[PDB]
């Protein structure tokens, strides 16, 4: 059984997608929080892929309750598959939270959803350039219009942790990269191989949720608050501001292609 998760931000279309994938009718609402916890379902055409979907998230450091739900189920390695779910009419800020699913390790395919409302707003995107730039493929689907479901769900199967080697992650500046290696070497084995570039940037984003969950120890402690602390000054910067402006930037060098 092949494991597939709908990931994205609220309001994307997951249920949506979902629904048409399963032959389900899991409740579809047109403003964000309506999917508050888990559900499974198998797909329609390929039987051998179970799929979840999970409430709509913002990013990997939860807010609220019903976004743990969809951060807890990625972080403990159920997921073969990432199907990220992105709004095309809010492409930039949906990227945000690409940017650390990737960094899960678990592969990611997107689902440009909302191509309809793009197209309808008379606009378009290289998808191919898009797919090229962010190291994952993309294929631009319609929950309104049932365009590219079966394409997109079709390639989330072939790109699972059981099909892909070396993965694409995200390059930063280098000097942050210099950061997340030595802050790696101080994480050892206290983290998944998997998952480790996830939880390095999250350590040096000073989130406080990671911290609790890892429990590290108080030599691990004082290294990454070393590390953190020469990497702030020379950014000449706070840390969370060189993590969120880092992924922005490279965001911006995507979208322009
Ligand atoms: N126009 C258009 N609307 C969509 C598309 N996908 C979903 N929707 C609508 O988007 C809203 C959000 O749907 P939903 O599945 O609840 O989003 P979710 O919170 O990610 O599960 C609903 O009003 C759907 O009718 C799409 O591809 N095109
Ligand atoms: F905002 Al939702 F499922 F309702 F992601
Ligand atoms: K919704
Ligand atoms: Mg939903």
């Amino acid at each position: 059984m092949t494991e597939i998760a709908l990931i994205g931000n609220p309001n994307s279309g997951k249920t949506s997608l979902f629904n048409l994938i399963t032959g389900h009718n899991q409740r579809v609402g047109n403003w964000p929080g309506v999917t508050v916890e888990r559900k499974s379902g198998l797909v329609k055409k390929n039987k051998d892929l179970e799929i979840q979907d999970l409430p709509g998230i913002y990013s990997m450091s939860p807010y609220s309750p019903e976004e743990k739900v969809a951060r807890d189920y990625l972080l403990s390695q159920r997921a073969d598959s990432i199907l990220n779910v992105v709004d095309a009419t809010n492409l930039e800020r949906n990227l945000y939270l690409t940017t650390q699913l990737i960094e899960t390790g678990i592969p990611v395919t997107i689902a440009l959803n909302m191509i309809d409302v793009l197209d309808g707003q008379g606009k378009k995107i290289n998808v191919d350039k898009l797919s090229y730039h962010l190291g994952v493929p993309v294929v631009a689907t319609s929950a309104l219009k049932q365009t590219g479901v079966d394409q997109v769900v079709k390639k989330a199967a072939h790109t699972t942790t059981s099909t892909v080697g070396d993965l694409a992650f995200p390059i930063y500046d280098d000097r942050l990269e210099a950061a997340i290696s030595q802050i790696l070497e101080v994480l050892g084995n206290s983290v998944p191989q998997r998952s480790a570039r996830f939880y390095a940037i999250k350590l040096f984003e000073q989130d406080s949720l990671v911290e609790a969950e890892l429990d590290l120890s108080q030599f691990q402690r004082k290294e990454i608050e070393d590390i953190i602390r020469i990497t702030e000054e020379i950014f000449t910067e706070d840390a969370e501001s060189i993590v969120i402006n880092e992924r922005y930037a490279f965001i911006e060098r995507v979208c322009q292609m």
